[PDB]
């Protein structure tokens, strides 16, 4: 959804 705790924050995983 247009908010998903930072619509990208919990996905950063990749970089670390």
């Amino acid at each position: 959804f247009a908010a998903a705790x930072g619509l990208a924050a919990p996905q950063x995983p990749a970089p670390f």
